[PDB]
């Protein structure tokens, strides 16, 4: 269906952008709003309300650019805003080598049902935060399965 | 001022801040503002954004060696419609011979539309505008803003 074709197109755009950033070790933080509304966090960022493309996602996160610092938040199959604030987790059970990008992803996942993807600037490793837990060192197939399950 | 007029002012401020930033850093840029002649044919050649304008997004689009930087950004009113768009190349003899494809594309679209196109040179950082087949070079920040204000 149209709705299903649109969701798969968005998943493919996300996975292509994540793969590009993982290969180049570009740090990234991408939160997908689900049933819990995230308007309060969207409003801290730069409004985009933009169509999803792998190209725009990549351009947003290039280091030392206006939009790279903070989270992209997606809502209703669009990029709602970039450079958004997310709350930092105080969980003592996050790997100690990880920094604020991963703590921000876990933090938003503690108070929403959202799914957040993180690319590490140190290793290019891909992880996902959901329900207060961080799932680390994901393959491409694993990330796709998580997006399709979500 | 009406909401329409305030929105125009915000968009002009976003454009000028982005152009000034890229000019200082010699970030090449090609930004076409649709006016009364519709540019759908050219918008459809690019990557669709349909995004709210901000100086930050305009800058991020044109960073060298990124997916979106090669080609034109086309704006419709207060939105960035698409990036990496094709524009036709002018054959006008009044384009300085040292200028490259961004400037020839800008003059080219200006010959078949009433649009206003801004170009930042990656060689010199100079800012130019193409309108009605003419290229106006080496614009001050003040001159660019006045041209934009007059276009609206
Ligand atoms: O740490 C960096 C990672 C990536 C870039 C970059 C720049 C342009 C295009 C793609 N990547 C710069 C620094
Ligand atoms: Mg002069």
């Amino acid at each position: 269906t149209p709705v299903e074709e649109a969701q798969q197109k968005t998943i493919e755009a996300i996975t292509k952008a994540i793969n590009y950033m993982a290969k180049r070790r570009i740090g990234a933080l991408l939160t997908i709003e689900r049933d819990t509304g995230m308007g309060d966090y969207i409003e801290t960022g730069i409004p985009l309300n933009a169509k999803v493309s792998s190209e725009l996602l990549i351009n947003i996160f290039i280091p030392n650019t206006p939009l790279h610092d903070g989270a992209v938040i997606m809502k209703n199959n669009e990029i709602a805003a970039a450079a958004c604030y997310l709350p930092l987790s105080e969980s003592p059970f996050i790997s100690k080598e990880l920094g604020t990008r991963h703590r921000a992803a876990v933090g938003i996942s503690e108070v929403t049902d959202s799914l957040t993807i993180i690319v590490s600037e140190e290793t290019g490793g891909v992880s996902v935060a959901k329900n207060g837990d961080l799932h680390r060192e994901l393959t491409e197939e694993a990330l796709k399965e998580m997006l399709e399950a979500e």
